[PDB]
């Protein structure tokens, strides 16, 4: 867990999701509850948890494709994106 | 890391699956490696790696997919599969 949207590269988010993904199918919430808590901190994104679990028809369902509308949202409102690397 | 794949459930295999998943966009190849030494030690299914990398066309390419065909090949060759859970 890092601070900030600006300390994750692209490649370091698609771990995070995939620390998601893997959380899903734990026995309990726990973790799940503050990995999504905190993806929809950083991320800021308006429509939050849905990009993981209800995505855009129009876009890809993968980490990449989350990535993408992140990157192109935060671009368009003139916020820092990802780190590159 | 369990000693075998009677310790298993498929739940808790399929979180294995997806550790494997997020290393391989790991920045190294350190935890892969492991990761990928103990999957194959531990289902012992003469595909090794393809399971992951090269799956069967006629098959679910799904972390869920390689829990079938792991238990089936197991099955029918007479072996302790997962354990229920």
């Amino acid at each position: 867990l890092k601070n900030s949207i600006s300390d994750y590269t692209e490649a370091e988010f698609v771990q995070l999701l995939k620390e998601i993904e893997k959380e899903n199918v734990a026995a309990t919430d726990d973790v799940l509850d503050v990995l999504l808590e905190h993806f929809v901190k950083i991320t800021e994104h308006p429509d939050g948890t849905d990009l993981i679990y209800y995505p855009s028809d129009n876009r890809d369902d993968s980490p990449e494709g989350i990535v993408k509308e992140i990157k192109e949202w935060r671009a368009a409102n003139g916020k820092p994106g990802f780190k590159q690397g």
